[PDB]
């Protein structure tokens, strides 16, 4: 039950909380 964060740089983050 986790989502990508999308940054605004154009990449996403790889990191869920927990």
């Amino acid at each position: 039950d986790c989502k990508r964060k999308v940054y605004p740089n154009g990449s996403i983050s790889d990191y869920c909380e927990y």
